[PDB]
């Protein structure tokens, strides 16, 4: 996240990291066995790391468990990023609490306007690289279509929207990639892609998760 500000200890209890001996991207619980993240996130030997502040230090309140199966969209495509969502099953439930609890899907889609949060543990530079330990949040609108295509010429489905700031300074990034953005209290995107971070006229691209209700639903119901 460039330009966002530490969120604090396990105030965004829903977000994961998603581990496979380093943190390479994030999500969101959706209940105590299921996680939310981005079909581009997809690899094996994914473990599942909730309760996280500090990703590099053991404090406490941390679950790590192991994906048993991780589903891919079927119409996932590695190169428009159409459809870039992932479920992934935990091996075992995760144990609900004050600091891992789950983040409700939406019953609507969120209008141009609405205030949402992303967050995540990638690169807080736009210039260069650098990590953070601490987890980081920034508060960002949901932009109009006509501004999302404007911004991304032939590049948007109706399976995506834009969210952030045309002035630059203010974005998700790598390694932020498959977290979550929360708009009141429902899950309504996924960070997915842009162009660079945080640059003028290019904000980011998120998967929109209230297409994606039904299928969600369907697959937990049967895995
Ligand atoms: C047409 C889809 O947009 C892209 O070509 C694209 C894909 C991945 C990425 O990281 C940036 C742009
Ligand atoms: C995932 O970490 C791949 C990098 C894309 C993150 C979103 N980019 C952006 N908001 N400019
Ligand atoms: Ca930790």
């Amino acid at each position: 996240i460039v330009g966002g500000y530490t969120c604090g200890a396990n105030t965004v209890p829903y977000q994961v990291s998603l581990n496979s001996g380093y943190h390479f991207c994030g999500g969101s619980l959706i209940n105590s066995q299921w996680v939310v993240s981005a079909a581009h996130c997809y690899k094996s030997g994914i473990q599942v790391r909730l309760g996280e502040d500090n990703i590099n230090v053991v404090e406490g309140n941390e679950q790590f468990i192991s994906a048993s199966k991780s589903i891919v969209h079927p119409s996932y495509n590695s190169n428009t990023l159409n459809n870039d969502i992932m479920l992934i099953k935990l091996k075992s439930a995760a144990s609900l609490n004050s600091r891992v609890a789950s983040i409700s899907l939406p019953t609507s889609c969120a209008s141009a306007g609405t205030q949402c949060l992303i967050s995540g543990w990638g690169n807080t530079k736009s210039s260069g690289t650098s990590y953070p330990d601490v987890l980081k949040c920034l508060k960002a609108p949901i932009l109009s279509d006509s501004s999302c295509k404007s911004a991304y010429p032939g590049q948007i489905t109706s399976n995506m929207f834009c969210a952030g700031y045309l002035e630059g300074g203010k974005d998700s990034c790598q390694g932020d990639s498959g977290g979550p953005v929360v708009c009141s209290g429902k899950l309504q995107g996924i960070v997915s892609w842009g162009s660079g971070c945080a640059q003028k006229n290019k904000p980011g691209v998120y998967t929109k998760v209230c297409n994606y209700v039904s299928w969600i639903k369907q697959t937990i119901a049967s895995n």
